[PDB]
């Protein structure tokens, strides 16, 4: 599993085309204030493991960082060994569901299978923007 | 070399405290309209024939998405297999000399070596998100 970190000041989504022949998410579209915003890449071989550190870290990290919202964004740009597509929004599904039991605050996973539009806000303090891989 | 293609309607950024203890850019801050915005992360092992044949695929990508600015943004998290600081500055101002003579537009190169702030609003068609790796 590849992450980045963007701690932003605002985020906004809309599904616009499905990307996959099937999108196994409704469309959509939200917007938000301060968050962070984590672009998820889902990698071949992340299993419940994986999930469960990716987890406890965008939890520690979000106390960190006093923020209160986490967004889940599923991409599929940052990395070259992605997981199948119904692999990856399994693991998604299964990321919200261990980060919640882990951070009190709200979490929004964004819908899965679509071409998005967005906007965001990225502040500019040395812990705003940061990678991070996890496996098992 | 690792690189994000984000198409956008906005594109803008501030430098904000230094990122290396001594930035070999001067601090900086742009705004611009619709625009290629490519996150550049050079890797360690990218030479010139690697910078060239990102040029050509940034022209390209350009020519295709029909935008006359392309920007070039420094970003330190796509890989986890970094050029060193002064090799990474070096490759990205080869870059930007090799990308105006393959690509008639604005070029954009973004300080090197800064935290920043930015905002972009990222464009929701089916090419307006990519990446692409480069190697020789
Ligand atoms: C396109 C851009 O605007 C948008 N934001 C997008 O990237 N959409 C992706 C993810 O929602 C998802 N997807 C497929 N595979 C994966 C994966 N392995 N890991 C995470 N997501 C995946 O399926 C869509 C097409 O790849
Ligand atoms: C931090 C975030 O807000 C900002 N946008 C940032 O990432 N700043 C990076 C790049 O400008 C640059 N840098 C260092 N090594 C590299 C490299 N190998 N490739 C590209 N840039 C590099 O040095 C800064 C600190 O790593
Ligand atoms: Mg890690
Ligand atoms: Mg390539």
């Amino acid at each position: 599993m590849r992450l980045l970190y963007l701690h932003a000041d605002r985020f906004e989504y809309k599904t616009v085309k499905p990307a996959l022949k099937n999108p196994p998410d409704p469309p959509g579209e939200a917007s938000f204030g301060e968050a962070l915003v984590v672009f998820t890449t889902v990698e071949d071989g992340d299993g419940p493991q994986t999930v469960m550190y990716a987890a406890s870290d965008i939890a520690s990290h979000s106390s960190r960082l006093k923020v209160t919202t986490v967004i889940l964004y599923p991409y599929a740009h940052l990395s070259s060994r992605l997981a199948k597509p119904m692999a990856a929004h399994k693991r998604l599904i299964e990321l919200e569901g261990a980060l919640r039991t882990k951070f009190p605050g709200h979490v929004h996973r964004a819908p899965f299978g679509w071409a998005k539009s967005f906007s965001i806000a990225c502040k500019g303090h040395p812990l705003a923007e940061l990678s991070r891989s996890f496996t098992e």
